[PDB]
């Protein structure tokens, strides 16, 4: 029997989700045994400095990834402050909301290729280690990722790790 | 002591959420418990022609609520496609995605106040009885639910049940 190790050392181009399905177990599980050379992984402490930072990318996709729906949004990540227990995003560009301080325990930066294209995400993981939301890097006119981007991404991922 | 019912009759202002919460139970139980006044039930084979109907009110906020967060997406609903199992929309004003229709067993349109703020909502059911997504109405300048969006919301209600 193929290991989860194993499957995803072999580079697969699908969605984490269906592997995490695949192996019955969560998404962070599966996000944890990703080669090191695809992801770096974070504690849910360090949210604040995570946010902040993407927040001053320029425009990014935050999405909501479940089985009933996934929902994608295109804009710049709108600043927050803290208040009675939630993350208040004031918005100001279609996108807005509240996100529960104690949620998120795992953050993990992952570069990997999906549906052949590479991709960059940020993804927030509570403590059943399923996915809060995600956040992808955007393209440029060559259809790669934005440089700019991916630069401050692996700077970030990197003051990350100790 | 009060029941999910006694509660419910009370008109409380915060989320059903943190209701379904308290009572350790669904979204949608809480939401079967509202007074007719407040609350008006469909099934699950209403989607489309409640999602055609509300892209074509203007612009509308688009929530995925759950216990962990809450993400409010402002836009007019982009069309949506059947296809490979979902019902999916089209890239607009940034808004864009994949929603399982078929899943949706129950779609609730919902008039009540949130901290002193009358709201108006279309909630979509999953088979657990936890919500899938909703819409709630745009507001005015000064944030008033636009009476052109409450008077189309109350009417598709009506038509529906």
């Amino acid at each position: 029997t193929m290991t989860l190790n194993e499957l995803l050392a072999t580079n697969p181009d699908g969605t984490l989700e269906d592997i995490a399905g695949k192996y019955n177990t969560s998404l962070f599980a599966v996000v944890e045994a990703l080669p090191t050379a695809q992801c770096t992984l974070a504690t849910g402490d360090r949210f604040d400095q995570v946010w902040d930072t993407i927040a001053t990318w320029g425009e990014v996709t935050l999405i909501s990834h479940t089985a009933d729906a996934i929902l994608e949004f295109k804009s710049e990540l709108p600043t927050g402050t803290h208040r009675h227990g939630y993350f208040n995003l004031r918005g100001k560009n279609g996108l807005s909301g509240h996100i529960r301080a104690t949620s998120c325990q795992h953050i993990a930066f992952i570069e990997r290729k999906f549906m052949g294209m590479d991709t960059a995400s940020v993804v927030f993981f509570n403590a059943n280690g399923a996915a809060m939301f995600k956040i992808f890097l955007g393209r440029d006119s060559h259809r790669q990722l934005l440089s700019a981007q991916v630069d401050a991404f692996r700077a970030l991922a990197s003051e990350l790790q100790p």
